[PDB]
């Protein structure tokens, strides 16, 4: 029943236009926001709410029946022009917020839809000029959080000198995805997954992020950070933590994040011996973008060695996981779009089926086509006695046909309104993540190894499969699945 | 490549006509029998193969393209008339078999499609007169194997004084069913089912046999043995053994049956305190047979107290199962046809989900609609965080749409040709089974308790649910499943 103000810093930018304004509209439309909520845009351009509406409403997918809700939404919107390090401008923004209904008392949520080069100036000026003295104040920050241990150190130190940890909401948007959030319930609400979730039963864990398209003419931005910073140090490592963590003392946000940091503290720095890097080249037999390699993007520097693919093996050196390889595999221009967690279990001990069994697997497919299934052995159906691979399956598209699955940003923004930090990256989480990868990132920067070429649309360099086999992953190619429609 | 003779003793009877002759035809038609196979019928009636063909071919479901195979099948058939305790008649049968192609050398398989009142005379005369001196000799016996410990003792003793255990094939036809045979592969080929298959994780095991029809005007036969002898002492107890047994030293038939007997040797005699008996009565709101109770069958004696429903709790007193109730529940005129194995797992320890979780369950549905599924907890799909019940599923009708699942008698008869006794009841198995149930059966006979009435089409007496709750089964009614078509 308190007033809430949602401040979109960088309201003129593309992320605000296509993602943040549509998301806050969808939450508003669905009745999920506090009744007394206002939206304030802030950016350099001299805009009006009319301009904000013209630019973003095409992405709202509004229906004719939503006309009244839409009018109320934009009546609750306003816009303040100003520079990002100009004190007087933030004084104008603060006075503007105070003048809203109960604006002095309101809770204030600042979304930094801005490039990281202005994070320090924006957070400094918000702290100096725009904090509520009565309501809470929360800041939402998106990546990049630095480029390595040192650069993340400095950003984190600046922000923490101003804001308490319970005011900082760092987005990793995979933490907003349906099946990523499900990892904790699958693991800790089920006896069928409890006593087997350990090194005595698990031979290897595979965390996968694949996209079938290349850089799409935007490689110049990607070239400055590469695939490990892009997808592995954040999304894949987050999935690792949720797969590996001990059971938390409760589902309180910091009991959960405590257990995630504890996992990271038992991972040593990755070394090049456990790393395979690739860069995609064009497929002469392909069509369209598939004929073009990474270096065929004219925004990519000539002779770039930036990796578009990486397979990395990590180890969690604790009692539950000692010696179990965690394989993190990701890349662009591969054969499919897929984000997935896979457990491969050890062979059954004391084989009585004359070497016909294959290792069980548990698969949590995050996207597309959200699903959980366990590959297991069944008696070959019919007049046969030999075991054959089959699966127990849960596919959301068929089990939950009419259930809307919210976008990650819908879920995460709502969490900030509700004060739940469970699905946001804590300061110490971030530090450990950079600790694990910075020696490798510095060696790549220093020595500039040439990545292994792989053809657009392939599974990546075969050396990645060899690395996975070396550490204990077994692939047979015997499993046959066809959709029961 | 040896000659094989399949002798149907009782070839004129209904079981031979509708089941045994059609089954041996189906195996023949499918190329599964040895090339040099002959079928010999033996019964009292003075019949010809023409008569055998006229009576049984309607149950063959032959196609026009099978005409030549059918003609060869009946060319390989012959019939010998004779009495079941007449030495000269068995001498005629033996000479008839000798006169077949390599008949002196042939393997001989005797199927006793006969009432149990002639078992002793038939086996005695087969042993005296019709055994091959070169090939093997195997006898297939169907239930009843006695009515209690004493009466089974005498039959077993008679048969074992004549035949070695590796010549005796006692049918429990549930051992021929697809999903019953799968129990051993599911349990022992999968790490995901290994470390949880014990008293630390399992709260109760439920073994269910339900039919939705009553005695259908044939209650007079049923009345002499009742539901425990009919379905529980055999089919359900066999499913118990396969669920409970330790891992066998190999899949050799007697290593497997060793482990099944070992289970039974740790089950104490069941006492009335762990037993609920019911008898169905008519449903006045029903239609057809549903309006008629057990006593409304005019072939049932007036005032019969025979139970048509039983729920019994057994305990396997060993390290794996100590204290885990095994609930055996079966009956006629219930709400569905179903044969099923269910494991209900213990609550997860150290609840962090505020009492929202439900116990996991593993279900192996033997019939109809063969399936395996695990009821488990998933995050409620959508913008919710609470756990909700769902399932991982394998349904044969959708996963294996075009795979023929053979009838139990097809599978079991073929096993006799192949010499596999794994799915047949050993002598010591039978003895333990009768040991467990005979004190209860004698008390029922002596005291004649009146069974609890239950209406046709219901789930049975509510006292059965109370018994299941008392020993630890939990039912919430919260699980909702709808078919993903
Ligand atoms: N509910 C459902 O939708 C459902 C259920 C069951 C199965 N399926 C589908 O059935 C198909 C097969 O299932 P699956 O992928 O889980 O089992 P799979 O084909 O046996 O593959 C298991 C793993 O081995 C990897 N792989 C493939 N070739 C390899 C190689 N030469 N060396 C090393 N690793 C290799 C695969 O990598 P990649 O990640 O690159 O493929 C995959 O991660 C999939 O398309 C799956 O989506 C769907
Ligand atoms: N692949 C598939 O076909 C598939 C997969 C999943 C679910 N389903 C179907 O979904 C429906 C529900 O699944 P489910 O039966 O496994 O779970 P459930 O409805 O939660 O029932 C679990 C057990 O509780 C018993 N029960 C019902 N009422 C009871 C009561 N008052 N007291 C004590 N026990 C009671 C049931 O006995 P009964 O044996 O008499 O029912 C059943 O064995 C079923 O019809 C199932 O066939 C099908």
């Amino acid at each position: 029943s308190d007033t809430h103000i949602f401040i979109i810093m960088g309201a003129s930018g593309d992320l605000a236009k296509k993602k943040i304004y549509p998301t806050i509209w969808w939450l508003f439309r669905d009745g999920l926001l506090p009744e007394n909520t206002f939206i304030v845009g802030y950016a350099r351009s001299r805009l009006t709410v009319a301009d904000i509406r013209k630019q973003s409403e095409p992405f709202f997918k509004a229906t004719p029946e939503e006309k009244l809700k839409l009018e109320d939404f934009f009546a609750r919107n306003s816009y303040v022009a100003g520079q990002y390090d100009d004190a007087a401008s933030y004084q104008r923004l603060n006075s503007h917020m105070n003048a809203l209904h109960l604006g002095s008392q309101a809770n204030r949520l600042f979304y930094l839809a801005l490039p990281p080069t202005v994070y320090e100036a924006v957070t400094k000026n918000i702290h100096e000029s725009c904090m509520s003295q009565i309501g809470w104040n929360r800041i939402i920050v998106e990546k990049p959080f630095g480029r390595d241990l040192q650069s993340s150190d400095r950003l984190s130190n600046h922000i923490s000198s101003l804001f308490r940890e319970d005011q900082i909401y760092r987005i990793d948007h995979y933490l907003g995805k349906e099946m990523v959030q499900n990892l904790m319930v699958l693991r800790f609400a089920n006896r069928i997954f409890g006593p087997i979730w350990n090194r005595d039963n698990i031979a290897c864990v595979i965390l996968t992020f694949k996209e079938p398209f290349g850089t799409e003419g935007r490689g110049g931005y990607f070239d400055e950070f590469g695939i490990i910073r892009d997808v592995m140090q954040n999304h894949l490592l987050q999935m690792l933590c949720l797969v590996a963590m001990e059971k938390p003392a409760s589902t309180n946000s910091d009991d959960v994040r405590d257990e995630k940091v504890k996992v990271l503290k038992c991972i040593s720095e990755v070394q090049a011996n456990n790393v395979v890097l690739g860069q995609y080249v064009g497929n002469p037999d392909g069509e369209g973008e598939a004929t073009k390699g990474y270096l065929d993007d004219p925004t990519v520097p000539r002779g770039s060695t930036t990796a578009t693919f990486a397979a990395v093996v990590l180890y969690v050196e604790n009692e539950r996981w000692d010696g179990v390889p965690f394989i993190l595999r990701c890349g662009k221009a591969l054969n499919e779009r897929k984000a997935e967690v896979r457990l491969q279990f050890h062979d059954v001990a004391g084989d009585i089926f004359h070497q016909q069994c294959k290792r069980n697997e548990l698969v949590i497919r995050v996207q597309p086509n959200e699903a959980v299934y366990t590959k297991m052995m069944t008696k070959k159906p019919g007049m046969f006695f030999n075991p054959e691979e089959s699966e127990l399956d849960l596919t959301y598209g068929n089990r939950y046909k009419n259930v809307k699955l919210p976008d990650a940003y819908e879920r995460l923004i709502l969490d900030v309104f509700c004060g739940s930090q469970m699905h946001f990256v804590r300061s110490d989480e971030l530090l450990e993540a950079w600790r694990i990868f910075t020696p490798l990132l510095h060696q790549i920067e220093l020595e500039k190894p040439k990545p292994i070429p792989y053809i657009y649309g392939s599974r990546g360099p075969t050396e990645a499969d060899e690395l996975m086999k070396r550490v204990g992953f077994q692939y047979e190619g015997t499993y046959k699945w066809v959709n029961p429609h």
